[PDB]
Order: structure tokens, then sequence, then C-alpha cells
């Protein structure tokens, strides 16, 4: 079980700092978080079918905080030398492809079993129902279940940062030009990640294989969100969609 090489530590230091600098965690979330009033997302008539409707008030609060979150994903990627050297067209495709995947991971690692909330951008704590009714539908359930599941992993900033890099460098996104180059970058991240894991010595058998399953869960959330986005455009007024929100998931 090899630990990271000297070159891998350099990479690790790079991605970790990149993540830390864009994860909005200077003044830790547990203390900074405000709980979205229970009133918001609350259905007035219990017996009216939920169907695929969207709570527009909840939706409004979410699109308000989502833009600065989207920008942090971009800044994260833009702090990686490998990414920066990719053609702009590929950069765009990779960002549109992993944006939700990374934001969902960042929210999932901030799951709180006490209140049963996910803390978004380390500032707004929301419940399963709020995020569900507010527009995500079952994707909210997926993110919360993932959050619950990660709680025992004890993932540090390096491991979260590495997961983000792996998702960022996905050569299977439709339309990519530098497929080979992107895959090579992912392999380098994957390898450095596996070695960091061995170095960490987590007390759990097959931790690496299990971590990889979480990446798969995030890929599913990402794609499922693309679908839920189309529904939002149909259920919500065009005015509640910020230009950045549209540009990234268009
Ligand atoms: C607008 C609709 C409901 C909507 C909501 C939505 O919820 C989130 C998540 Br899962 C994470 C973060 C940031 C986490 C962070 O970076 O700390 C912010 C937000 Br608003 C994601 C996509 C989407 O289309």
């Amino acid at each position: 079980k090899p630990e990271p090489t000297d070159e891998e530590w350099e990479l690790i230091k790079t991605v970790t700092e990149a993540h830390v600098a864009t994860n909005a965690q200077g003044s830790h979330w547990k203390q900074k978080r405000k709980f979205l009033p229970e009133d918001i997302g609350q259905a007035p008539i219990v017996n009216a079918p939920e169907g695929g409707k969207v709570d527009l008030e909840a939706f409004s609060h979410f699109t308000k905080i989502i833009t600065p979150a989207i920008t942090r994903v971009v800044d994260f990627a833009k702090k990686l030398p490998m990414f920066c050297e990719l053609p702009c067209e590929d950069q765009i495709i990779l960002l549109k492809g992993c944006c939700m995947e990374i934001m969902s991971l960042r929210a999932a690692v901030r799951y709180d079993p006490e209140s049963e909330t996910l803390t978004l951008s380390g500032e707004m704590a929301v419940t399963r129902g709020q995020l569900k009714n507010g527009g995500l539908g079952v994707v909210s359930d997926a993110i919360f279940d993932l959050g619950m599941s990660l709680s025992s992993f004890n993932l540090d900033d390096t491991e979260v940062a590495l997961l983000q890099a792996v998702l960022l460098m996905s050569s299977d996104r439709p339309g990519l030009a530098c497929v080979e180059r992107i895959e090579k970058y992912q392999d380098s991240f994957l390898l450095a990640f596996e070695h960091y894991i061995n170095y960490r010595k987590h007390h759990v058998t097959h931790f690496w294989p299990k971590l990889l399953m979480k990446v798969t869960d995030l890929r599913m959330i990402g794609a499922c969100h693309a679908s839920r986005f189309l529904h939002m455009k149909v259920e919500c007024p065009t005015e509640l969609f910020p230009p950045l929100f549209l540009e990234v998931f268009e």
C-alpha cells in the first residue's frame, strides 16, 4: 500500500489549498449557519397532492444563494494548473458537467444529524423537505442520503478536494476535445487520491472501493439534476432564474 510520491504531495497540496480557498470555511459553518425558517417550504394544505410542483418562495431563496456557490466551483477549477491549460471550450463543458456534482458534495459533507439539515455555502441550513419542495425533488433525497452516509467517513479537506478534482476531470462529458489529456489528469488525481488514502489508514476495510461508490452517487445526482432543471424551467417563472444559473445548466 504505497503512500503518495513527492510529486503527488505537490498535487495534493495544490488541490487541497484550491478547495480550502473556495470552500467558504474561514469562519466554520456550524457557527455561521442560519436555519432557513421552517415556514419556508411548508405546504399550507396538507392534503393537496405534492406531484412535481415547486415551492416558488423556497425556489427564490435557493437561486439567490446558488450563484455565489457556482462561482466558487469555477474558482476552484481555475486554481488548478492542469485545468487552466485546457481549451476554453473544454473548460466550459467540464464545469457545466461537474458543477452540481461538486456543490452537492460540499453540501453533503456539511450534513448535521442533530437538526437534519445540509448547510449550503456554510451559511444556510435547510431540511430535506425544504430543498425537495424548493425545486430539487428526489435529488434532495439523494443528497441527504449521501450526506448521512458520509458522516462516518471523516473526510478531510484533502479527500474532499480530491473527490472534486476526480469529478472535474471527467473525460466522458459530451463534446470534449482533449479527452486523452483530461483522462490522464483524472488518473493522476485518482492515483494520488488512493495513495493519500493508504497514508491516512482509515479504520474500515475496502475504504477506497467504498469511496468510489460515493463518486458514482454524485455522478447520478449531477445527471439527475440536469433533468430536474428542465422541470424547474417549466414550473417556475423565468424571472427567478439568474443568468449564471442558466449559463451553467443550459
Ligand atoms: C435552484 C434549485 C432549487 C437548485 C438548488 C440546489 O441546492 C444547492 C446545493 Br445542493 C448546494 C449549494 C452550495 C453548497 C456549497 O458550495 O457550500 C447551493 C445550493 Br442553492 C442546487 C441546484 C439547483 O438547481
